[PDB]
């Protein structure tokens, strides 16, 4: 019995990992991720320069989960990649890298830079497409036309295979869209179901404020609030890419939403929210209540189950 | 102390009600929520022809909430047209029609039947806005073409003060387009934030099985999963739309649930999943909670804090 995989040339001890944003913003962040029984770790979604993001207060959590407007806070490109190309131990774990760039011309520029050390190291890339663009239009995912331009110049930018970030959709429609572009460009190799529920507001009964100073208080939702829309979006999407890998995120605190992930199809399991109330520790939890929810039911590996929702009728 | 209030010409005994799609759908049903303490009700969206729905099981719900994809049964419009015009009794409680019709053409033909009515009886036309039109294109508030369509059309039709019933939005940009519309139509007195998390997708893991049996697990979520998207939505349009009222619907389980809507902005609050779950008596509920919230902070009206949720700075 165990948990271990094989994808995208790499092995895994374990199907988790951080999500990004959470734990893995400084080299202490990382170290601490790698020194942890997550089976791999995602470095945070940067920018070519460095950002000090949006101010204090700009995360809260709660007993459902999390709101959040940081404003992209990151140690820039160079910082990334130099971890990558010189000071993480592969050995340990996979790593993956995750940019986030504010133009298609951003992100062009640093996947340029990434290619060599992705070869010669094996980071593997998590294009974030939650990004906005220009103001006043959606942020990229939610406008196609955007995301193809994207996915293009990055494609051949970068010429490795990559993976993506994407935002929840909610409509069977754009299910169906989003899925038709990603399915053009080969190289997509994974796909990572989903970032925020956008722009959502948390306010305090007795202080009758809300909880985050940017944005009046608007802010991208985590945690417990969003498992189900996670899992519609994972399943969704392993359903319409049969070419390529989903990985699962939203709303995991238990080895029980892992397994409601993995029968929704997920390869691997990013844990944001969770991650940040609980610290690292998670991951021994995670581990053993997936195996114990696989012993119990005579499962031995991830791929018995995997993707293996079943319908009524 | 009491909640009343008065809006759109009629007066009310309290700012609850029921959301549409929740005891509703039948006579039985709307004289139930008629002899409840409901500040108000609506009628189950309607079609022009009666319609019985999806396949079961339908909907379900869990301690965070609900999922549905019921499939609008209905009665058909000359019922609900016939409760409105014959059967309910006005002394009692004012009243609302939703109408969710699968076209614009079916929606114009509703409406003009209804107006009459309206003008005699001062039945509320609630416009049901989440609502595919054609399968392969998205519902018709996630299509503003459509959607400018459909308020044209229906004002032109219709020619009374009506309301609309809007699925969330989770991107800034979409909100401004949204309410820019909506702004388009001074017919549009009222704007109802908001209808089901659209798509959502609950997974038993003892069966690894979906739990509703159309679209293959996929539906609406409301409940406890829902709260600070609908509270972003009422405070979203709440701001953008200064000469229209908002109705808030989401997640609504306690009094304070409805004062967090109404500092977001809300006149009107609906009930869905909770009512669902409860039964009617939850609006006696409600009413003390609320009650009691504003007796120990010292707030005499709900004038007085209404939309009035502070920002950080
Ligand atoms: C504080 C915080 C920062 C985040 N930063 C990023 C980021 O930089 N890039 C990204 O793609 N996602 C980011 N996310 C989203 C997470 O990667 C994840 O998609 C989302 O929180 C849902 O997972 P959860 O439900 O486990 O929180 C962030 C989330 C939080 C709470
Ligand atoms: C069983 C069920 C049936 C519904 N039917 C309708 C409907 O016919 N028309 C409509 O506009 N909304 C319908 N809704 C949506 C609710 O009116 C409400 O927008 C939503 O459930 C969120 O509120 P809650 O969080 O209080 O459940 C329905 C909801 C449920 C759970
Ligand atoms: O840094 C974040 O706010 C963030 N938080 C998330 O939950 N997910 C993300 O992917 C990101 C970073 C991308 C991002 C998002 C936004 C948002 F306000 F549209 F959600 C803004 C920005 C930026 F760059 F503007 F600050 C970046
Ligand atoms: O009766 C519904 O399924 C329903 N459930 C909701 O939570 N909100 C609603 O507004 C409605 C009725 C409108 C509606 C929605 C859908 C859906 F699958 F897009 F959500 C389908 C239908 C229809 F007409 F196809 F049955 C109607």
């Amino acid at each position: 019995m165990c948990l271990k995989l094989n994808l995208l040339d790499h092995v895994f001890a374990n199907p988790f990992m951080n999500a990004a944003g959470v734990l893995c913003s400084t080299e202490e962040d990382l170290r601490c991720m790698t020194a942890s029984s997550s089976g791999a770790l995602v470095s945070k979604s940067c920018t070519s320069a460095p950002r000090d993001g949006n101010p204090e207060p700009r995360y809260m959590a709660f007993p459902l989960g999390s709101i959040n407007s940081m404003g992209l806070p990151n140690l820039g490109f160079d910082f990334y990649l130099k971890y990558a190309s010189d000071l993480h131990d592969y050995s340990k774990k996979p790593l993956f890298l995750s940019i986030s760039g504010l133009s298609v011309e951003e992100n062009v520029a640093m996947v340029r830079r990434l290619a060599p050390v992705a070869q010669e190291k094996g980071v593997l890339l998590e294009l974030n497409l939650s990004c906005p663009n220009v103001p006043g239009k959606p942020q990229v995912a939610y406008d196609f036309e955007a995301m193809r331009t994207y996915l293009q110049q990055v494609s051949l930018a970068y010429g490795l295979p990559f993976g993506v970030k994407m935002p929840p959709y909610f409509d069977i429609a754009h299910f169906d869209t989003a899925a038709a572009v990603l399915n053009e460009f080969p190289l997509v190799k994974f796909v990572t179901c989903v970032n925020s529920v956008g722009n959502g507001l948390v306010i305090d009964a007795e202080s009758e404020s809300v909880v985050i100073k940017p944005k009046q208080g608007f802010g991208g939702l985590g945690g417990k609030y969003i498992l189900p829309t996670a899992l519609a979006n994972v399943n969704a999407f392993y359903r319409r890419c049969p070419d390529k890998l989903v990985f699962g995120c939203g709303g995991v605190y238990s080895g029980e939403d892992a397994f409601l992930h993995i029968l929704a199809g997920a390869s691997m399991v990013q844990v944001g929210t969770a991650l940040q109330e609980e610290g690292p520790g998670i991951f021994t939890r995670l581990e053993d209540e997936l195996l114990e929810i696989m012993a119990r039911k005579g499962y031995r590996t991830l791929e018995e189950f995997r993707g293996r929702v079943k319908t009524i009728e």
